[PDB]
RNA sequence: GGGGUAUCGCCAAGCGGUAAGGCACCGGAUUCUGAUUCCGGCAUUCCGAGGUUCGAAUCCUCGUACCCCAGCCA
């Protein structure tokens, strides 16, 4: 339970509310990221947790910075998550007539006003953190001459920012928010929903309110830097005829540890071209997330976890990453694969390669088993083998025996050199009644595949806060390497955690894997101790 | 000037009756993954100073620190 609940618990109690109304409402100018999620979770769980509903609503009220693949890629990640909406999907577009409709009751008011101060000199006007502002000289024309000129802008007679509608309340107030905010603006841009029926679009706060009261929400949900705003908020919605008054509540949001949140920032590594796209397993998006091989299950466990407060905070990528491990060590069905490989030669073995039969579950029987090739001439991971090495390291050593996975207990012998000081190949003896480890990969029966070892994509732990976020990017947040891996994982879908044991959870690459050549995605390393 | 927040390294319970839980961390026991699993340890102390109380993280003063707001963005 959290504060959101304690309210809505009393509510319910006190007879406020029988049935309680959220919606999650994103603008579509970029995809959902692991910050939405906390929101989504937020939304969509309470509705489903008191039997209630909650909108998918997209708030488009701003043409020039939005887009429909966005629309579409959003509304496929809300329901990725495992979420479904109430009803059909909404736009803040749907209300345009409403929303004009709402901006004349105003008018007729004479609580709005259309005001032809330059956008420099309305800024002028304002005031300052400290400063009370200052009446507009066109603050007192007509109610009959704000409905020409409204209208003048509706039909598309004014340039664009050479007039606005402007709500009439205080320029003195100390909530800067409340000093004559815009209400509607000149844009001859076309709408991706409403193409060109209008050229003068509202402004955020005039749209939520009217548009949660609408839709009959009970509790607007947000982050805390609209605390402020909900004054606005609620002085629209005391103004206008509107029967029923939503409740905004404000929590904190999710700042995490290593990655930038801003959508203007994550647009910024997608446009310069540093990642891949949106869905670049580095980036912080939930499509990113999901291609990254996250699970929908484990990023609902995060949001349980994380909480809901007023307390700013930073989530340590520990966090993320715990939950994902618990996931898929559950599920995950372990096999082999060697990402630096030196060849290593059983001189002893004789025969043209047996049959190793292994378990796609050491802890979980039920699972299965399966039948894995074994031979004398394998593939091991250079980090493996060390021709020096003291009582802690427990692989393999120039002088001592190591137990393959699920197989046989080699014994160190002979090594031969690469030129320049490396190792070409290691030669050992093998026990045939043999049946710390180490992994392998049959070199006969060895399927070639990339690999992608992502790291965090920055270097520092808060990259927002630096001068220059671009400069701070780690460059190895992506470092690819050719390895091998037993023939089953020729049936890896994409989007399938398979636990490579001792390394890490993997996941085959769609956006690049093929036939011959498939590509795997590191998603989170083993806890290395 | 206004609106907010202050409990372990990072989250987070608490709502006058004597500091939950999780991530990280340190042990130790199993383990053909230096994984998993188990065992145990991790706030006499709740931003600081005063005060009320039998008892204060919780109430009341008085400070201090951080975050948010001056887009015709959301
Ligand atoms: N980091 C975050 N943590 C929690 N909730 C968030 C976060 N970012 C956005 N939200 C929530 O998601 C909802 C939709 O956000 P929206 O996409 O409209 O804007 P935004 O993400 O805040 O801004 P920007 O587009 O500049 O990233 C908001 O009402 C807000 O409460």
């Amino acid at each position: 339970t959290n504060f959101i609940r304690q309210i809505i618990d009393e509510d319910l109690a006190s007879g406020k509310h029988t049935t309680v109304h959220t919606r999650f409402p994103p603008e579509p100018n970029g995809y959902l990221h692991i910050g939405h999620a906390k929101s989504i979770c937020l939304n969509f769980g309470i509705a489903q947790d008191y039997k209630g509903q909650c909108n998918l609503r997209f708030d488009d009220t701003n043409p020039v910075k939005e887009d429909i693949e966005y629309v579409e890629s959003i509304k496929n990640d809300v329901e990725w998550l495992g979420f479904h909406w109430s009803g059909n999907v909404r736009y803040s577009s749907d209300y345009f007539d409403q929303l004009h409709a709402y901006a004349i009751e105003l008018i007729n008011k004479g609580l709005a006003y259309v005001d032809e101060l330059t956008p420099e000199q309305t800024r002028e006007y304002r005031g300052t953190l400290t400063q009370p502002g200052k009446n507009s000289p066109y603050r007192d024309r007509s109610v009959e001459e704000n409905l020409a000129l409204f209208e003048k802008m509706r039909a598309g007679g004014f340039e664009e920012g050479k007039a606005c509608l402007r709500a009439k309340i205080d320029m003195a107030s100390p909530f800067i928010v409340m000093r004559d905010p815009v209400l509607y603006r000149i844009k001859f841009a076309e709408h991706h929903q409403t193409g060109n029926k209008w050229c003068i679009y509202p402004m955020y706060d005039f749209t939520h309110c009217i548009s949660d009261a609408l839709e009959g929400i009970t509790h607007s949900l947000c982050t805390l830097e609209f605390q402020d705003n909900r004054r606005l908020y609620d002085w629209v919605l005391d103004n206008i005829t509107i029967p029923v008054h939503p409740r905004q509540y404000e929590f904190s949001r999710l700042n995490l540890e290593y990655t930038v949140m801003s959508k203007r920032k994550l647009n910024l590594l997608v446009t310069d071209k540093h990642v891949e796209g949106w869905d670049d397993p580095r980036m912080p998006t939930i499509s990113g997330l999901r291609r990254r091989g996250y699970t929908a299950a484990s990023i609902r466990e995060f949001c349980k976890r994380i909480g809901v407060t007023k307390q700013d905070n930073t989530i340590e990528m520990a966090s993320l990453e715990s939950c994902i491990r618990e996931d898929l060590n559950e599920n995950a069905p372990r096999a082999m694969a060697v990402i630096d490989p030196v060849k290593l030669v059983i001189e002893n073995y004789q025969g043209e390669g047996e049959m190793v039969t292994m378990p796609n579950h050491p802890n979980k029987p039920e699972m299965g088993s399966r039948q894995v090739p074994f031979s004398g001439e394998i593939w091991i991971d250079r980090a493996d083998f060390r021709e020096e090495a003291n009582k802690q390291y427990k692989r393999l050593v120039l002088g001592k025996e190591v137990r393959l996975r699920n197989a046989y207990v080699i014994k160190a012998e002979r090594v031969e050199k690469d030129a320049e000081g490396n190792i070409t190949t290691i030669f050992c003896t093998y026990d045939a009644d043999t049946l710390g480890v180490i992994h392998w990969v049959s070199a006969a029966h060895a399927l070639p595949v990339e690999i992608r070892l992502y790291d965090r994509l920055f270097s520092v732990p808060n990259p927002g806060a630096a001068d220059d976020f671009l400069s701070v990017i780690n460059p190895e947040s992506l470092v690819i390497k050719q390895g091998f891996a037993e023939p089953s994982l020729k049936d890896a879908v994409a989007g399938k955690a398979f636990q490579f044991e001792r390394e890490g959870y993997f996941c085959l690459d769609s956006r690049h894997s093929t036939a011959e050549k498939p590509v795997f995605n590191r998603t989170v390393g083993l806890r290395d101790t």
